[PDB]
């Protein structure tokens, strides 16, 4: 057989995968995969039969219930998702390599025939919200608008939830929580304020800031209450003290958060549409927000009619493109992204009248791993790991701003550099344990040893972590200034994680205001079009700091539903 169709049709009828008429049931494939589910079994049934030590197709740490279409087509030759980002030796039956190539928003202009038939025909389906993207702040839109007594539907271009949301680690920062207080943590809005203004060079809007600081804390108290585990509270560097909050033990909060929404979305019953992608945002005769044109993969273009569309689309950071073009210092860096995270929402925004405002500040993460080419969370450092070069040194303040870490890394030996800890360090952030599964964090019972298997000088690797134990006990770094040092590292063994820069997140978007309101470049607002999330400018200024996102994300997501549905 060529495909997967062909090898079932050899033993059973078309009607064992379709509906009675052929006809595909919607852009989410549903009833289609809820009939390879009948035959074999859900998606955590199948992976019993797929194990491999480390890894494994069918359970993997992606959050909501993967659709078996999302990687097995029927009728052609199709590619594993996690190709995206990874290479682990898989046998997929059916399998062609990955390849992303998505049209521009500009690129589809060219079906204006196809486009003029959707608009000239009814809309297909009448409600009071749309929302557009799956990550963190399109679901707390949509969950939000849903509670404030809003008709939602929100849809996802790709065929998986949760954007680069589901990818989070480090945490979610918030000020001065319950959580903060059952850990002996003083934290106040004001501080958090603070230290996201200067970590932004000023550049902030400091009202957009304002909301952040100020809605932290009650964005931490909805997300427990919907059932998220924030209550481990972790450091991350320009934080004056702990705010970072995540699940008990340091587990990633992104996949965790995205569950939680997802799961609180499927309670509601919101309309939720998988391979559906936001075209164009249509207005009336005055200016206003009408509805949105999109495009199902299976169904083609159709239009929904909407009081107020949220834009909830997130970055361009894997755009490389078009990040080199606002920063030239970025070009042929590799991405911590998701493969459709390429600023088509703001291609939408900005058709729609949406100014741009912030675009040239590009964030790089400073500690991509080499070997397996995924972000290394903060956290790591954040926990008490270190920072070594090639001649077994150390060589900045680990938690210094992401730009310089990044650019000490790229000044060293080989342009990369180690993180190095032990299993005191390990055990206290079990995120930890997905790098030493993934294969990227070699160990040895000796420092030595260690340096010797990586290459790098280990006599001096040895007495680096000599001085620098000392200088934890003393507690002051009177070597790079670390203002905060957790840990000595000499528990059990030790570990090395190559590391290197990659491009993270992109802190320009589309202007809102506090309502999350998208304004135009006379800075008038265009009434029934909202933005949320990293699709926009102004909340971070010139650097972001590790842990202000996902609190962005919920907070500007909630209320920009609540917003939108009053609206309405
Ligand atoms: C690996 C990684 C780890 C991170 N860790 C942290 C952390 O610990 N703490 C932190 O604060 N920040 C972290 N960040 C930053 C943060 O997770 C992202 O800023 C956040 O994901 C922004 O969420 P969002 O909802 O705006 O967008 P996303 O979560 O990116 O979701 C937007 C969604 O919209 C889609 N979409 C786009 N265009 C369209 C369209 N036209 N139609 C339909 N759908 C569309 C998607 O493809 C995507 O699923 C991390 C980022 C990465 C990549
Ligand atoms: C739905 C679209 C669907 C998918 C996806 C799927 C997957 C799948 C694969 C990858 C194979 C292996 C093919 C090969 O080895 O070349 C496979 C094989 C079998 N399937 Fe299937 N399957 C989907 C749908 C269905 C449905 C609706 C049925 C039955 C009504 C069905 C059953 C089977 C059977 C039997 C096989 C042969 C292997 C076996 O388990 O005995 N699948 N499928
Ligand atoms: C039986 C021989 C059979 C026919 C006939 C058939 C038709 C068909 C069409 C025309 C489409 C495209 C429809 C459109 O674009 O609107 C389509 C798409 C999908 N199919 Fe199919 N199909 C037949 C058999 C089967 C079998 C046995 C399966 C499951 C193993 C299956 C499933 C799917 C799926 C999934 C799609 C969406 C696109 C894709 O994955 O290729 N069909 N089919
Ligand atoms: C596709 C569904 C997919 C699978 C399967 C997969 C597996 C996987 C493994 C086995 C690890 C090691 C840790 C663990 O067992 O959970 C791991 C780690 C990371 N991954 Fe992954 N992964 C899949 C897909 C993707 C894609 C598409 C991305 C990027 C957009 C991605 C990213 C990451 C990152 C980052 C890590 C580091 C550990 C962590 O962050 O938890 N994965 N993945
Ligand atoms: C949906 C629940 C789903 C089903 C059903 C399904 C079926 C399936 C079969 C039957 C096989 C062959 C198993 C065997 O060894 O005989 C198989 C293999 C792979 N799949 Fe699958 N699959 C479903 C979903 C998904 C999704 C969502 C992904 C990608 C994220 C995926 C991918 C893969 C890969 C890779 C393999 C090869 C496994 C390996 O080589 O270890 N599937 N699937
Ligand atoms: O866990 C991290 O490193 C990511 C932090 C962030 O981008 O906010
Ligand atoms: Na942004």
């Amino acid at each position: 057989a060529d495909n997967l169709a062909e090898f079932h049709v050899q033993n059973q009828e078309c009607d064992s995968c379709h509906t009675p008429d052929g006809e595909l049931s919607n852009d989410s494939l549903t009833y289609e995969n809820t009939q390879c589910v009948s035959c074999h079994g859900t998606l955590a049934e199948v992976a019993e039969t797929t194990k491999h030590e480390h890894y494994n197709a069918h359970a993997s740490h992606f959050p909501g219930e993967v659709a078996c279409t999302s990687c097995h087509s029927a009728h052609e030759k199709s590619m594993v998702y996690c190709d995206s980002c990874h290479s682990f030796d898989f046998n997929m039956p059916y399998a062609k390599k990955w390849l992303r190539d998505e049209p521009t928003i500009a690129e589809l202009a060219k079906d204006k025939s196809e486009r003029q038939a959707a608009l000239a025909s009814a809309p297909h389906d009448t409600v009071d919200v749309v929302v557009v993207g799956s990550g963190g702040a399109g679901f707390s839109a949509a969950i939000s608008a849903t509670d404030s007594g809003a008709k939602v539907i929100l849809i996802e271009k790709e065929p998986v939830i949760g954007g680069n949301a589901k990818l989070a680690a480090g945490g979610m920062n918030a000020a001065w929580t319950d959580q903060q207080k059952a850990k002996k943590i003083t934290d106040s809005p004001e501080l958090m304020f603070e230290d996201t203004m200067k970590g932004g060079q000023n550049i902030n809007d400091p009202a957009l800031v304002k909301v952040l600081s100020s809605h932290s804390k009650d964005s931490v108290d909805w997300m427990t209450a919907m059932g998220a585990d924030l209550t481990d509270v972790g450091m991350m560097g320009g934080a004056s003290v702990n705010r970072a909050h995540r699940p008990t033990g340091g587990a990633g909060v992104g996949a965790h958060v995205v569950q939680v929404l997802y799961d609180n979305a499927v309670k509601r019953n919101i309309d939720l549409r998988m391979n559906t992608r936001g075209i164009e945002v249509l207005k009336d005769d005055k200016g206003t927000v009408k509805g949105i044109l999109v495009k199902g993969m299976y169904k083609g273009y159709y239009w929904v009619k909407a009081d107020a569309v949220i834009l909830a689309t997130g970055g361009f950071a894997k755009n490389n493109e078009r990040v080199a073009k606002l920063d030239p210092s970025l070009k042929g860096f590799i991405s911590t992204n998701q493969p459709g995270a390429v600023g088509d929402g703001l291609d939408v925004a900005e058709n729609a009248g949406g100014a741009l405002k912030d675009m040239q500040y590009i964030q790089a993460h400073p500690t991509l791993s080499v070997k397996g080419g995924v972000m290394v969370t903060e956290a790591v450092k954040g926990n008490g790991a270190i920072l070594v070069n090639r001649e077994g040194k150390r060589f900045v303040n680990e938690i210094t701003t992401r730009d310089k870490a990044s650019a000490a890394i790229l000044a060293q030996t080989g342009k990369s550099a180690y993180l190095i800890f032990d299993d005191s360090v390990r055990k206290s952030l079990s995120k930890i344990d997905k790098y030493i599964g993934l294969g990227v964090a070699p160990t040895a019972d000796s420092l030595v040893k260690l340096g010797k298997m990586e290459g790098i000088d280990g006599k001096a690797l040895t007495e680096t972590v000599a001085r620098y134990n000392s200088l934890v006990s003393s507690g002051k770094d009177t070597d790079f200034e670390r203002p905060n040092l957790p840990r000595a590292l000499n528990e059990g063994n030790y570990y090395a994680i190559e590391v290197t820069p990659g491009v993270h997140h992109t802190m320009g978007g589309v202007m809102i205001d506090t309502k999350a309101e998208v304004m135009n470049a006379k800075k008038q607002v265009i009434p029934g079009l909202y933005g949320a999330g990293e699709v926009t400018g102004g909340v971070h200024g010139a650097n972001r700091l590790g842990g202000n996102a996902i609190s962005d994300i919920i907070t500007f997501g909630r209320l920009a539903g609540e917003e939108a549905a009053k609206y309405s």
